[PDB]
């Protein structure tokens, strides 16, 4: 049965899909994702397929003209976490530990400016925590080497300006202030904007036409069309676009016992809300018949590592059966894993079979201006087409659905 998905897997195609789409970055709810969407649109229309665009709403986030941060009078080097709000403050610098709703309650923080070690909580809530404390402003300093690069997660009124700065020239001023300093420090942040966008889900369907073979089952195959600013995302997601689609031109030429969903998703490096906003749209008949989740993201760059299936809980479901299957049979073992941070997690928060297939470990060019075309591999493209659609079509060919026992290992 693989070799009806693996002779008509076109790598050329899938090429031509990630060239179209990474001629520039494409943010979220910017011109760039429309003409994305409007393109994913069309080819699917191209397959014969009928296809629903969702719109939906977002808080766009626009960085701050410039972040001045100060300690006394040296000028320190500081990156406003995104959704930070405005400030031009100067107060005494007060550490707070972990900023913890205990670590803050016992310190003075009005008017004056936090400064908070990295960790255990999210970067939210300790600007959260120390702002209602009476913070002005936050400073947040790395646990690693690097720029200290995060979000508040959205806009959130409750919050202060915060900028994050790294380990070393974090635990400097702890340190100092530990000893009994007293510091003076300056946050002064201007520009940042919040805005109201709309973002976009593109969806394409092939009901089941099998004879009275037909199940009321459903699978769905998704990618995301958005990518980072200044990134042009060949493999983050536009590689993974270009296997949902290819996959819905495969299908097309086959009969199906199984409802197929074949989605790019809009917004998901702003936190999958595309994914949340489609799996919103689902009725409790849906959820409860859709057997498995497939979610593509970075899946044909040159430079990652080999395939792995990642899940929520880091446990085995029928997409990982599916998917380690269909591998034994066309490539050999496919491992499996722990990660959220694509849509999947969106489908698994229903409680419906999710995975995530992507190449780790990840090339270096993830999220730079450096994820372009030529770093993307067609074998690796069309490996994946072939273990991913051999997978599905296990599921949706006519008849009843088995898979045997096969034994894959956990890759952490
Ligand atoms: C909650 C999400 C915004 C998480 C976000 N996700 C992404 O950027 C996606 O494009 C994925 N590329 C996330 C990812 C990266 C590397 C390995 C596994 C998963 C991320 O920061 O990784
Ligand atoms: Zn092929
Ligand atoms: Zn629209
Ligand atoms: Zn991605
Ligand atoms: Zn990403
Ligand atoms: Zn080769
Ligand atoms: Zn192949």
């Amino acid at each position: 049965a693989d070799h009806q998905i693996t002779k008509r897997t076109d790598a050329e195609n899938m090429y031509n899909t990630i060239q179209f789409l990474s001629q520039a970055p494409r943010v979220a709810g910017s011109p760039e994702e429309l003409k994305a969407v409007r393109y994913i649109e069309q080819q699917f229309k191209s397959y014969g397929y009928h296809v629903e665009v969702q719109p939906f709403q977002f808080e766009g986030y626009t960085a701050p003209s410039e972040v001045t941060l100060k300690i006394g009078t040296e000028k320190k080097e500081g990156e406003a976490f995104t959704y930070s709000p405005n400030s031009d403050v100067t107060a005494e610098l007060v550490y707070v530990g972990l900023g913890t709703t205990a670590d803050v309650a016992g310190k003075d923080l009005n008017g004056k400016i936090a400064l908070i070690q990295r960790g255990n909580i999210s970067f939210a809530d300790k600007v959260r925590n120390a702002a209602k404390q009476g913070a002005k402003a936050v400073i947040i300093y790395n646990n690693t080497d690097g720029k200290l690069n995060g979000t508040l997660g959205g806009s959130d009124a409750s919050f202060v300006a915060a900028v994050g700065i790294t380990k070393q020239e974090g635990d400097a001023l702890a340190a100092n202030l530990r000893a009994g300093e007293k510091i003076t420090a300056t946050v002064k942040v201007a520009g940042a904007e919040v805005k109201t966008l709309t973002s976009h889900n593109v969806i394409a369907t092939k009901k089941p036409d099998a004879n009275k073979k037909n199940t009321n089952d459903i699978i769905i195959i998704g990618s995301h069309h958005d990518s980072v600013e200044k990134a042009p995302g060949a493999n983050d997601d536009a590689s993974g676009v270009a296997v949902t689609l290819e996959l819905a031109r495969v299908m097309s030429k086959l009969k199906t016992d199984t409802e197929l969903r074949f989605i790019t998703f809009g917004a998901e490096e702003n936190g999958l809300i595309g994914s949340k906003k489609y799996a919103a749209s689902l009725s409790e008949d849906e959820i409860k018949r859709t057997i498995g989740m497939f979610q593509l993201d970075m899946v044909g760059s040159k430079d990652a590592g080999d395939l792995i299936m990642y899940t929520i809980d880091g446990k085995k479901n029928r997409v990982t059966d599916l998917g380690a299957a269909a591998s034994s049979r066309l490539s050999g073992v496919l491992p499996y894993g722990q990660e959220g941070r694509s849509d999947h997690e969106s489908f698994h928060a229903l409680g419906i079979p999710a995975a995530l297939f992507i190449h780790a470990p990840v090339e270096p060019w993830y999220h730079t201006p450096n994820d372009t075309l030529d770093k993307i591999s067609k074998e690796k493209l069309d490996n994946v087409a072939d273990i991913v659609g051999s997978a599905v079509y296990q599921a949706a060919r006519p008849g009843e659905l088995v898979i045997e026992p096969i034994d894959y290992p956990r890759r952490n």
